[PDB]
């Protein structure tokens, strides 16, 4: 699409953390830049969103719950980013990292 | 310095990751890029780097072990981006994020719920 990455695309519950967007449309610097962020069962959250370059645009994302959240970026009326980021708590995320680092297939002596 | 930012600036160990450098000055887009590992005690890795644009630089990280790792952007012979990023295990990462909580009684709740 025209959003060339979402860093990061995972943000940590309660954590203040700024998403960055690459674009690969040069973005008009004339027009207003702002940021949607969408949950699954709550209102949409409009946020300031500051055009570090004509390609990158920043936001600092909204402390949100966990699940996924729809990101739209409209630089002046047109979408210039549509892509959805998730959240995740704490536990949530260390039980992924226990399920991650206890594989047996990470061990495989022989590895065949 | 050069480098705005530097996402992400820690890096799984296992995982396959891919770094993404914001510099200040405009890249060259017809001249070879590419990134150099120097681990704290292990040869530098030497990494082919995609100009992505004007001002952003790609590269995949090597997998190496876990510290503290120097990452410098060569836009041919010429020093774009020189930063640090760290690397990290799952173990780590679990401790880290068990010292984020309150206190204990807040994690037994959370684990035998």
């Amino acid at each position: 699409s025209n959003a060339m990455v979402v860093q990061p695309d995972r943000i940590r519950c309660g954590a203040e953390t700024t998403v960055y967007v690459i674009v690969r449309c040069k973005l008009d610097d004339r027009v207003a830049t702002e940021a949607e962020f969408s949950p699954e069962d709550s209102p949409s959250v409009r946020m300031e969103a500051k055009v570090e370059n004509e390609y990158t645009i920043s936001v600092k994302a909204p402390n949100l719950s966990s699940g996924n959240v729809s990101l739209k970026i409209y630089s002046g009326d047109l979408v210039v980013c549509e892509t959805v980021i998730s959240y995740y708590t704490d536990m949530e995320e260390i039980g992924n990292l226990l399920s991650n680092a206890a594989n047996p297939v990470e061990f495989m002596c022989q590895a065949f």
